[PDB]
C-alpha cells in the first residue's frame, strides 16, 4: 500500500486510516531502462517512455519504444546512469531501472536488478531475446561471446498499453494510481507513435471513436494544458462539454464548451449525460483524497457505460493524437518487423 | 416605501426590518392611460404601454404612446374601464389610470384623479393640450364645446424614457423597483417602436454599443426568454459572456457563451471583466432581497464603468430591437409631428 499526500492536514488525514517519505515528483515523465550487464559492459536492452505521468504505476501505464517526447540528451543520461549502476550493483544478467524527468532533470526512482514485466515487450519490439541472452550472460557467456553488444533503435514505433480488472469490481473507482492494477498488457507497432498507440489502444478493447461529444473535467495544475487538448478534439470534429472550472479556462481561450451540471449541481448533470450515451470520450483529471472520493461517479459511470475515458491529460493528448491514426491501415508480421532491423 | 415578497420565509424576514397587503401581478404589463371627463364625455387622453413590467415603478419606466405589443383588443377594454371609472368617481377635469395586464386579463392598480406626471408627454406625442383642455372642462367649457372629442392616435411612434440619480449615489443599488427614482425624462419620436427607443435611449445619455460583448445574468424566471435575447444580440455581431445558470440554459439551447465566474466563483469573475472595459452591454435580471443583495456587485460595476445595462428582460429586449435602427438617420420638428395628425 501506497499513498500519495498533499499538505499537512491530508498528512495527518492518511496517518488515521493508516514508514518511507519521499517527495512526491509532481508532472515529471515516468522512464522504464531493461539492460544487461556482464560485468564488463552493459547493454541497453530498451528505454521506454511512459505515457502517464510518475504517481501512476509503470505497470498500469501505457508506454513508448523508442520514447516519444524525451531528448537524446536526456536519454543518453539515463543511458550513463543506468551502466554506472550496473557495474556498481554487480549485475549479471538482467535489470531495470526507473527514472523520473522533472525539468530537464533525471531522478532515480529504483533498480530492480532482475527480469522485469517489460523484458518480453522491448525482446518483442527489438528482436533481441533479452531473457536468453542474459540467460547466457548468467551461466558465464559475456555479451562479446554472444555478439551482442550495441543497442538497438527499430526503425517502427512499439507502444505497449494495458487492460484494467475494473469491470470485474464494479464497487471499485476505475482509477490510475501508485499502485499496479492491471492483469495484462496489448502491443501496437506503427511507422509513427500515433499510428502505435491507436494499434495498442484498440488492442486494449477501447470504446474511444473518430467523433461525438467529448467531456472535459481536469483539475487546476492541469486546466492550463486541457485548452490544446480541447482544440485537438475540436479539430477532429468532437462537440465538447465542460464543467464549470474546466469551461473557465477554455472559456478564457476562445473556446467555449457546453456548460455541464456536476453531480451536486443540477440537471441533468454528468451521470446523466453518460447514462444516456451522451458522450463518446471522457477527460477527467483529478488531485487529491477529496476531489478524487467526489469524482469517482464520473469514472464509475464511464466504466459502466463503456464510454472510453482517460484518467491522465498525458493519456488523453495520446489519445488525440491517435486519432490521426487508422489502426486498420497497415498490418505487419513479428518477422517482418525484425527484418527492418540493422 | 414598499417592497416585493416572494415567501412565507421572506414575509417574516420583511417583517424584522419592517399595512396593505397585495397580491403582485408577475410577468405583468403595465399601462397607464391618461384622460379627461366633463361629467358628459370621456376623452381617452392616451393610452401608454410601459416596457417594464408592472413591479417597476411607472415614474421609472419607459413607455410608448401608441402601445406597441398590446391587443386592441385589450386596450378597448381597458378604454371602457376608464370610461366606467371616470364617470363613477365624478371627475371632472383629468384622471389617470394605471393597470397591468396579465393573461389577457385587465387588472386596476390605482387611479389617479388629476394630473398625472405623464400628461406633458403625451400631449406632445398627441399635439393635444390636455391640460389646457381640462383646464377649460374644470373651468367650466365642455369638451364638445372645446370640440376636443375624439381620441388621438398619432402616425409614428413616441417613446419616453427616464434618467435616474444613481450616479449622485454610488452607494446605492442602481436596481429598479416599485418605487420612484427617476429625476426626468426625454422622449423619442419615430417611424416604428424601434426608432423611438432608440432615440429615446440615446436621448437618456445611454452609453449602449452596436458591438462588442454583452454580458448575460438572469433569473430563472427568465432563463427561458434569455435565449432569444442571447440569439438576437449574436445576429447582432455580439459576443457573448455568461454566469453559470445562464450559460447552462443557453447551452441546452445551442448557444454557447463563453463562461464568466460569479465573484465568489473565482478569476476572472465579471467585476475584473467589466472593470477592464470587456463589456459594452449587459442584461442582468434578479428576483429576491437574497439574489438582489448578492448581485449587486454586477450593477454598481456596470454603473461606475459606463456599461450599458438592462435590468429587466423587457427592457433587453426593446435594447435589443433599437439596434436595428438608427436615432441620428432622421429628425422631425414638433410642428412636423402635429401637422402629420389627421
Ligand atoms: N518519488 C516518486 N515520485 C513520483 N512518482 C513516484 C515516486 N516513487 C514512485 N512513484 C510512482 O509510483 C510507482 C511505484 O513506485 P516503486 O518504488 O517503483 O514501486 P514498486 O515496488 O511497486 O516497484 C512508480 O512506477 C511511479 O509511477
Ligand atoms: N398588485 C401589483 N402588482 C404588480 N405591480 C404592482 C402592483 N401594485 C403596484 N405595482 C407596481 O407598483 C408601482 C407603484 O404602485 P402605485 O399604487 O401606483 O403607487 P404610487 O402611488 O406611488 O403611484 C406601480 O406603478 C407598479 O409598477
Ligand atoms: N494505461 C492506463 C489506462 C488508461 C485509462 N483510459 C485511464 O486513463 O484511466
Ligand atoms: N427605464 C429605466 C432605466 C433602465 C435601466 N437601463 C435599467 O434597465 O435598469
Ligand atoms: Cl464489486
Ligand atoms: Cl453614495
Ligand atoms: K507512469
Ligand atoms: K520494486
Ligand atoms: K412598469
Ligand atoms: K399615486
Ligand atoms: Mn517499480
Ligand atoms: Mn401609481
Amino acid at each position: 500500500a501506497m499513498e500519495i499526500v498533499y499538505d499537512e492536514a491530508d498528512l495527518r488525514r492518511y496517518f488515521q486510516t493508516a514508514v518511507l517519505l519521499d517527495h512526491f515528483l509532481d508532472d515529471a515523465v515516468e522512464v522504464d531502462v531493461d539492460a544487461i550487464c556482464d560485468g564488463e559492459m552493459v547493454l541497453i536492452g530498451g528505454i521506454m517512455e511512459h505515457i502517464e505521468q510518475a504517481g501512476v504505476h509503470s505497470g498500469d501505464s501505457a508506454c513508448s519504444l523508442p520514447a516519444y517526447t524525451l531528448s537524446q540528451e536526456i536519454q543518453d543520461v539515463m543511458r550513463q546512469q543506468v551502466q554506472k549502476l550496473a557495474f556498481e550493483l554487480q549485475v549479471r544478467g538482467l535489470m531495470n531501472v526507473q527514472f523520473a524527468v522533472k525539468n530537464n532533470e533525471v531522478y532515480l526512482i529504483e533498480v530492480n536488478p532482475r527480469a522485469a514485466r517489460t523484458v518480453p515487450f522491448v525482446s518483442k519490439a527489438t528482436g533481441v531475446p533479452l531473457a536468453k541472452v542474459a540467460a547466457r550472460v548468467m551461466a558465464g557467456k559475456s555479451l562479446a561471446e554472444q555478439g551482442v553488444t550495441k543497442e538497438v533503435i527499430p526503425p517502427y514505433y512499439s507502444v505497449k498499453e494495458v487492460v484494467l480488472p475494473f469491470n470485474k469490481f464494479p464497487g471499485v473507482d476505475p482509477l490510475l494510481g501508485p499502485e499496479m492494477r492491471s492483469t495484462g498488457e496489448v502491443m501496437g507497432v506503427g511507422r509513427t507513435f500515433a499510428e502505435a498507440f491507436a494499434k495498442a489502444q484498440l488492442g486494449s478493447n477501447s470504446t474511444m471513436k473518430k467523433h461525438g461529444r467529448a467531456l472535459l473535467s481536469v483539475r487546476e495544475g492541469d486546466k492550463e494544458r486541457v485548452v490544446d487538448l480541447a482544440a485537438k478534439l475540436l479539430k477532429q470534429g468532437f462537440e465538447l462539454d465542460a464543467t464549470h472550472g474546466t469551461a473557465i479556462v477554455l472559456g478564457e481561450a476562445g473556446i467555449n464548451p457546453r456548460l455541464v451540471n456536476k453531480v451536486h449541481e443540477g440537471r441533468p448533470h454528468i451521470q446523466d449525460r453518460i447514462k444516456n450515451g451522451e458522450y463518446t470520450y471522457i477527460i477527467n483529471t483529478t488531485s487529491g483524497r477529496r476531489a478524487i472520493e467526489d469524482s469517482r461517479v464520473i469514472r464509475r459511470s464511464a466504466l459502466q457505460y463503456k464510454v472510453h475515458y482517460d484518467t491522465t491529460l498525458n493519456g488523453g493528448f495520446a489519445t488525440a493524437m491517435a486519432l490521426n491514426a487508422d489502426a486498420t491501415e497497415k498490418v505487419i508480421s513479428v518477422q517482418e518487423m525484425h527484418a527492418q532491423i540493422k
